[PDB]
């Protein structure tokens, strides 16, 4: 349709209009001293939170460019960093500061492209400099400590986190599920973790939880794409008839096979879901070889053995207790099959793991055993009431996400101080042009944003506490939650570091990109 | 869609505006001499009414932040509290005050969560004060004498209100019924009740009373979750056949199930209702072969007995006499099923709490105990005529919610005395800063507003009034109806001190998250 | 409907304030340092590229003149040039600023003819004198570096194309399958292209891949004109019994049948195609005979063999291994047949050709021949996951096409400075006329403008640049990536010469179309 466009220095300033509106929106809500934001409901109740990422995926501007950079910042923010609330904040609140003093500092009549040249020079140096800071966790005891502190100082959910660690391990794939009693309970079974979430984003068994789940079902696997295949109905012959429900694996599905499902499933609301590949060529065939072994099932493609979907039987396919799906990732629980089967093909791998060598291999066949021969720890977490449980799965859930990250990476001090940490880490850098400088000294102004904010929502005055912090011990940050300087980590006040590299670098490169953007093309209303 | 938004004290303001109409709209129905308010009905006469609750609910403001303001406002007021009238008015009238001066307060700098700090200690203090002061009620005479001050006067409403709590126990189930005839007279008959309220909002079988009724129904009884599960036919095809009403209890009812049943309810007004499990997980199961055994059915659970709800019978379900839905609560009376197994169960009971020792399990099986040993009272209520059997039921419905509030925990001086006498408890108080004096000071001012609002409609002027009572003794206050100085306590002018407690606890709380929002997000029009 | 009209200058402005969009909103991105460009998108988050061709395509403006102007130069640059991406950018600004110098140059009254007669005179100039100092390239080792060049320096890339192009040489055929492996697969297929593209342009099987997509197909071929007939539906009923898909080749489609079948694609989405007869008379005839022979079918002419669309059978028509259509191309791969039905018809062509002695006949036998005798290669590019595979595929294909149009007509200076080149060769030229002259002088102008604006986006002042260039050897250019002064054609930056002459002739006629444009006609909003 007919187009309006702006350029330059003219777009720049109603992106920067644009996303200064989110910037403060989800600012005042950060830190453990986060104000209040009230959302409008057409049709019910106000809602009040205090989350940095409903907030920032809430608001949607008017105008066309204020819209478009708002959403700029909205999807890289979110879909890049998700796990942490305050990751997505600390993301979006520099990305802003840097964008205003990238595009004052071009206004004056400098380079952009050397501006944005030091601006990435700087946050490597930052990010080099934290790597360094940062200190890891590999303790049990330290494992225990991390997920109380998430916990809010909570003793036995760190307890319960620290024991399904050690259970399984890092690697080790951990859920939670309803007690339904009086004590959280840790329990061990068969689970099958992979990376392929949902294909259709508008098959959402749980509204609720954003999240997919299915007890007690059949599965179908087949190498050959099912995209826009038909004589699936035999399947949803058993499908009917049986009440289990069923799961689909397959290359892809797109376009009548698609449609019809998620047509059915919208109206008719039909219990079965289809989901991608896990592996890749030659790993993709035996990791199928593999969890069709574990659901007593077996992969479907023509060639080799003669079978097909055109054609379904209760003893052919797969038998799981539990299905469950989600973005990006997807596990099954509880498969059937036989024993001596599993065994078999356990020493299978082992056997090709001894006589193969290569590194890409070696950590394959690694990756497929203990997909297999490892189990999932399951959280019963239990309690007196149903609303109860739900409050506290939620913070189980939270703790266990944190601490992993935590392991994952490591721990720097919380409380927004990792960053004024690193300010003596840009003196080692040096600009090859005036630009470079600028943007050198724009990334140290902005280092000091976060704890500013901070104070600012404890309501105390950010400057001093900020002069203080940089003029304090390298140890000793500031506590908005007693409004004090104390010893952040062994208060147990921190943030795991994976969060504050990954928002940082969003950041980074988001303001780069507004700061950078030339043209901005906008359709009439 | 395109969302409008506003920060701080810009949009603070008019969150004001929106509260400010709405407290001065159900201010003048407060006490005994408020006015009525003139409420528009677009397709009849007009109804004259004076009462909060109702007003309250009734208005809807036209720009978005008023609107929403005072939709927030009474959201909670009367969510939170809906059992005496009075309690969502002067909770309403409170918050308004607090919010409006500490607003104020804030305009000139002040710091909000330092303000919010004090307000809440002042609170706090102040209901420490009053659970210190109200003086309980534990005897059939004195309970006597408060329920006839709830009846307006009215002896013999308070004589059979003390008899059937007597009768049945301070915290035994009792309602109403129709006397049919020119004098009420009790009746006790097997019971039941739990605290889980309908499922569908929109399912009420009488529009008039807001509850929904059914005589003489079957019952469906499943451990099981029959959310989103078809196959209730083999219910409706005996629920047509037989002419009597059934009912479903589960876990829970989503998705299709749901919908068919709201569907048809809207249609076919088909008479069959499903509610939520009571219990929870072992207490779950156990309670409901307790009430299966009080009906005479059987839990519809798949693992040990063998019984789906595919195949359904007369005699396999459970039979009641009748059954009462209403919000966060639901009852059965006069069940079916055999006598025996009745005493069997009362003593497998009986021995279970025996056995038992924890707390928790001694309270759970008191509970169930006394959840079937103990009847329900009926106060079948007669008269004359239908108009005056039913003002009968509205009034003897109101002095035994009043009374059951008091006997929860007890009295203390009504026309809005109760507070005036906390006032001198906020000396033990100090204040850590000036912001927490100064929230201190706020709560003092506004604990006088009740008592201005009660005399400005009596139309006397309060504040020389409030003083007189001050001045005076902590045992007399002032009447409205006498208009004069009195000694309430004997004169029956009191309220339950549970319903000020509630009141006092959400204005605060309203008040304080109104005075401590920062940002306000609405859609455009 | 009504129609709007302009004379002169009157419209000439508006179209060249039209244009003028256009080109600043694809200038930027021209040159490897080009800037980004927001690309709204209604209904996600908009769009961020920094590619001439999606710009160009995507503005429309909003007055009827400006809107036509720009879709008149973006149409014709877009479809006359599309196989590089800054050959249209190029095109679009080259024509912009000549368009301006020309209607300046009017508008003191010079004679618009001449004008047009002096700027062709020197485009010819400029044409003839980069021909003569294009270097050519024909050597493998020339091959695999420019080929790495195009890669971005990428070897491996250039490896495998060069092994492909010694396999298959120039003329011959070279496509880009997925590996489903981790490394880059090279194999030489039996394959048959022909230069016609698909009959439907909404018959895109793909909506990614802007392209038709079928496999394991098998063919009809008639001769005879298929245009608005029915009595496919007898083919269809073994495609419905077969999932096998079809392809068909006739003289041309349209009308009741081309309605049926685009109709029954929108729709239903059958697996059938067709497209037109890459041949021409006789020549169209032995080509369809030879196609037959490869696929195992037989042409549907009535004349001599008795065989009809009505009928059809199974084993009647060819078998083929793979079904790709795109635009202007279709190739079908992997025939079946007789391999003694190939070695004849290679025999007897042979023995034709040795025949024939007309150059034209001779020349046809030639590539009738080579569609049979030779193979295609298929680059079977690999990796570890899809999206991976996926860039590396996209990064094959931009190189592969990238060295073919460098191959076929030699190489010329990158960064724009080719042209530069070319700036003495103007002293040659002399005009009869004084208008003849300006325009000679405007081409002297414009040649300028691709490398200014190269390094205006690089930020470096342009006319310096292009003075020094101008003023310094024959040799040496300057570099945006690296931003320094340096030898081109050993530093692997390079261009084929190609696209310098499409975009300047395109750019050249597409001017001269605008300046000599007298009347406009527009329709009445």
């Amino acid at each position: 349709s007919a187009k309006d466009v702006k350029f330059g220095a003219d777009a720049r300033a109603l992106m920067l209009q644009g996303v200064d509106l989110l910037a403060d929106a989800v600012a005042v809500t950060m830190g453990p001293k986060g104000r209040t934001v009230i959302i409008e409901q057409s049709w019910g109740s106000p809602k009040v939170t205090k989350d940095g990422v409903t907030v920032a995926k809430s608001i949607d501007l008017k105008d066309k460019y204020k819209n478009i950079g708002a959403k700029l910042v909205q999807d890289v923010a979110n879909n890049t960093n998700e796990e942490a609330g305050d990751g997505t904040t600390t993301a979006t609140v520099l990305a802003r500061s840097i964008a205003k003093e990238g595009f004052e500092k071009i206004s004056k009549g400098a380079n952009p492209v050397e501006i944005r040249r030091g601006v990435m020079l700087a946050v490597d140096a930052v990010i080099a400099e934290l790597k360094k800071q940062s200190k890891p966790v590999t303790t049990p005891e330290e494992i225990a400590q991390v997920a109380t502190i998430s916990a809010n100082g909570d003793k036995e959910i760190g307890n319960i986190i620290s024991d399904a660690m050690k259970k399984v391990g890092r690697k080790g794939v951990i859920t939670v599920k309803d007690g339904k009693t009086l004590n959280d309970e840790l329990e061990i079974i068969e689970g099958m973790k992979f990376d392929r979430g949902y294909i259709s984003p508008y098959f959402i068994n749980t509204s609720k939880g954003q999240k997919c789940e299915f007890q007690d079902a059949y599965v179908l696997l087949s190498e050959k794409k099912i995209s826009s295949i038909q004589s699936i109905v035999p399947a949803l012959e058993i499908a009917n008839a049986h009440r289990k429900p069923l799961v689909i694996i397959a290359e892809d599905v797109d376009g009548e096979a698609l449609s019809t499902l998620v047509l059915n499933r919208l109206k008719v609301g039909l219990q079965v879901v289809a989901v991608k590949a896990p592996g890749f060529g030659d790993n993709r065939k035996n990791q199928l070889k593999d969890m069709a072994i574990a659901t007593g099932g077996a992969v479907f493609g023509e060639e080799g053995l003669t079978l097909n979907l055109e054609d379904v039987q209760p003893h052919d396919l797969g038998k799981v207790g539990e299905v469950i799906v989600t973005k990006d990732d997807a596990m099954l629980l509880k498969g059937k099959g036989d024993k001596a089967q599993i065994e078999k093909r356990i020493q299978e791998i082992i056997e090709q793991l001894d006589v193969t060598t290569s590194e890409y291999e070696k950590e394959k066949l690694n990756e497929r055993l203990a997909k297999l021969s490892d189990g999932v720890a399951v959280l019963k977490v239990g309690g007196t009431s149903d609303v109860e449980v739900n409050e506290k799965k939620d913070r189980v859930t939270d703790a266990l996400n944190a601490t992993r990250a935590a392991v994952e990476e490591g721990i720097v001090l919380g409380g927004g101080c990792a960053l004024l940490r690193c300010i003596p880490a840009l003196d080692s850098l040096t600009p090859a042009n005036e630009d470079q400088k600028i943007g050198i000294e724009i990334i140290k102004r902005t280092l000091k944003i976060p704890a500013m904010t901070i104070a600012k929502n404890a309501g105390v005055e950010g400057s001093l506490i900020v002069e203080k912090i940089m003029q304090s011990s390298s140890e000793v940050g500031y506590d908005a939650m007693a409004g004090d300087f104390v010893n952040m980590v062994e208060k147990g006040i921190i943030d795991p570091t994976k969060v504050v590299r990954t928002a940082l670098l969003d950041a980074a490169g988001v303001a780069s990109l507004l700061t950078t953007a030339e043209v901005v093309v906008t359709e009439i209303p």
